[PDB]
DNA sequence: TGAGGTAGTAGAGT
RNA sequence: UCACUACCUCG
């Protein structure tokens, strides 16, 4: 099912010859740098070299003649000198083709845009962002429209422009001014003279004039001889941490820091906080800002780019009997069902169950397979050991769920709840409770998440794929897993389990944690479908590095069972676009050789579809896309609208946030395929 | 604690 | 990229 779609991409003219082969030229430094500070030291001798000059490995490559360049100086870098002498070495083929030649040919092009932007008039830019309109405005914060822009150079030797619109948000406020009118402390902070940024720890009460420097000089004396005080007025200190060691406070007066602003808009003498946009405005934005910045680039016409898309097929969702959401199988009747067995927990004013709410869950059971009991409990919190003992004999009674009716709590008292009721081996669903039945899908919601926790497989997908397992991996500690992390699958009936890597207190070896989650998965899936998998999905956020997967995917090639290793990213598909007609879910978008793009969904603004890579395996990115898409559907708590990530993802996502907040330990007995977590 | 989407913040000292 | 907040959204 073939269709074609518009990217936020346009061609340009291919580079000529010149642009074609770069200039090469050797760096000598002095005093000799090292092996840490020697790259991070090139990018800036490109950069006081002039022009549009970029590292290329060792030395540094150009567009420039060596005319232009000036090719000696010296650098400074954290209060250390350095001198540098450039030597033309004539110049060197490059490969559009060749991976690594073309990222030179695109670095250059970056910078080329780079310059050109910075000689613009009448505009705000930042970096490659262009912002040009008076959005919106209020107490000295103002929100510009503009665009986020990126030249590169593609596989054949063209130019490639990359346009996407965006809201900029500027304060023409300053620390003291900020604060002077009623405004809290913002997080992060930037100097009024120059682009840098800085962490605000603390304010100061240190004389401005007095506190001294490395030298003695004063503080304030310091910035009035660089001319950053006139027409400005330094007021109080302010202390700041660099984004390197958050650790070392500097001194810097709030007269000449900038807060940096986040979506706290507080009043509109401009315009709504609508900061979004619908499909075709924001295309027809994007041809536009295109078609400017391509006008003063010299680099010819803009041609937006036509790509090949797929439309995959429509999974079909079973409950007892077909349904289109989850939340329609509380009536439909569950996929498979049983006793199981409900309590409630009130704390708030009285002691039943609201009358609709027990009709629900009846129809939902009596819908399904078997019936339910529901058992009350009679202990509150407060009663301290009271509490727990009536809770470890309906743990017996069989209660494998709790329904919580409770005002709203603090996150504080939210996590010891949980907590306490968890090490007793009881998943819990909060609800709060100024409830009125007319709010179909908040309970609704709050009922779905019960039985995920309780333990009932609501949906699941009529068919089979070429992987019968599909895991999904998410750390805890942005960067990799030396710190942990959980793991969701699903596959088979289709029935879903978590898995937690054991407690540790300090690093692990990296490599180690996943082949532990991967290992622990396949355990619970024998043990649960009695086969194990001939071929497995593994999902990941493409956060990490890829070789922290090196001990599993090695692992699995010593067990028979063959993978496929997907890396999954929520940012930077760009935009896809129908070229006449609407778009539908399950677009499928190949892009460069591994890689390729999914719009799992829309049904606002513009769907901001995935990006995905295949970093292993052979099976082909069609069936791949095909299974991640429908993995989108069973989601168990959604209900009423499916996720953007496949569910493995998306659970692990959400598991990864529960430990973190209530305590790895209490995690007993809680069975691996009760998702307590959602 | 209903939950999902989009949309912004972002990670040469002073 | 997480938490954050706004807005809907819920045939
Ligand atoms: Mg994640
Ligand atoms: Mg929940």
């Amino acid at each position: 099912g073939k269709t074609e779609v518009f990217l936020n991409r346009f061609a340009l003219r291919p580079l000529n010859p010149e642009e074609l082969r770069p200039w090469r030229l050797e760096v000598v430094l002095d005093p000799p740098p090292g092996r840490e500070e020697v790259y991070p030291l090139l990018a800036q001798v490109a950069r006081r070299a002039g022009g549009v000059t970029v590292r290329m490995g060792d030395g540094l490559a150009s567009w420039s003649p060596p005319e232009v360049l000036v090719l000696e100086g010296t650098l400074a870098r954290m209060g250390q000198t350095y001198a540098y002498r450039l030597y033309p070495k004539g110049r060197r083929p490059l490969d559009p083709k060749d991976p690594g030649e073309r990222s030179v040919l695109s670095a250059l092009a970056r910078r080329l845009l780079q310059e050109r932007l910075r000689r613009l008039e009448g505009v705000w830019v930042e970096g490659l962002a262009v912002y040009r309109r008076e959005h919106a405005r209020g107490p000295g914060w103002r929100v510009l429209g503009g665009a986020v822009l990126d030249l590169w150079v593609s596989d054949s030797g063209a130019f490639l422009l990359e346009v996407d619109p965006a809201y900029r948000i500027l304060c023409e406020m300053s620390l003291e001014a900020w604060l002077a009118q009623g405004h809290p402390l913002p997080k992060r902070v930037r100097n009024a003279y120059d682009r840098r940024t800085w962490e605000l720890l603390r304010l100061g009460e240190e004389d401005p004039k007095e506190l001294p420097l490395p030298g003695g000089l004063s503080l304030l004396d310091y910035h009035a001889s660089k001319g950053r005080l006139q027409g400005r007025e330094g007021g109080r200190v302010a202390w700041v941490a660099d984004p390197k060691d958050p650790r070392k406070p500097i001194p810097h007066l709030t007269g000449l820091l900038v807060p940096v602003l986040t979506l706290e808009d507080l009043h509109e003498e401009e315009g709504s906080l609508a900061l979004s946009l619908p499909w075709e405005e924001r295309r027809r934005r994007t041809r536009e800002i295109a078609s400017w910045i391509g006008r003063r680039l010299g680099l010819g016409t803009p041609e937006a780019v036509r790509a090949q898309a797929y439309r995959l097929s429509i999974p079909k969702l079973m409950g007892r009997r077909a349904v289109s959401k989850p939340a329609d199988a509380l009536r439909v009747g569950f996929y498979r069902a049983q006793e199981t067995a409900l309590a409630l927990l009130r704390l708030d004013g009285a002691q039943g169950w609201p009358e609709f709410l027990r009709r629900a869950l009846l129809r939902a059971f009596g819908a399904s397979g078997a019936s339910l009991r529901l058992h009350t409990l009679h202990a509150h919190p407060s009663q301290g050991l009271a509490f727990r003992e009536a809770l470890r004999k309906a743990k017996e009674e069989g209660v494998q769920a709790v329904l919580v009716l409770t005002p709203p709590m603090a996150w504080e008292d939210r996590n010891r709840l949980k907590a306490l009721l968890l090490r007793e081996g009881l998943p819990s669903q909060i609800l709060n409770v100024p409830l009125r039945e007319e709010e179909r899908h908040r309970w609704e919601n709050a009922l779905l998440g019960l039985l995920a926790k309780a333990g009932l497989q609501v949906v699941a997908l009529s068919g089979a794929y070429p992987a019968e397992l599909a895991v999904g991996f998410d750390a805890g500690g942005r960067e990799s897993f030396r710190f942990g992390g959980a793991a969701c699958a699903v596959g088979g009936g289709g029935h879903l389990l978590w898995t937690l890597p054991e407690a540790q207190a300090g690093e692990r070896i990296p490599q180690e944690v996943v082949w532990d989650l991967l290992e622990e998965t396949l355990w619970a899936f024998r043990r649960k479908a009695g086969r194990l998998p001939s071929r497995v999905l593994l999902l990941r956020d493409g956060r990490v590095p890829q070789d922290e997967f090196a001990l599993a995917l090695e692992a699995l090639a010593r067990e028979g069972i063959a993978y496929d290793l997907v890396s999954v990213r929520k940012s930077g598909g760009g935009r896809v676009y129908p070229v006449q007609g609407r778009l539908a879910d399950g677009l499928y978008v190949p892009l460069e050789d591994k890689t390729f793009l999914l719009l799992t969904v829309h049904r606002r603004g513009t769907p901001r579809p995935l990006k995905l890579v295949h970093e292993a395996g052979d099976t082909p990115l069609e069936a791949l896309a095909h299974q991640i898409f429908h993995l989108t559907r069973l989601y168990p708590a959604s209900g009423f609208a499916f996720p953007r990530l496949p569910a493995p993802l998306h659970l692990a996502d959400r598991l990864v946030k529960e430990v973190g907040r209530l305590g790895i330990r209490h995690l007993k007995e809680v069975d691996r395929e009760k998702l307590f977590f959602v």
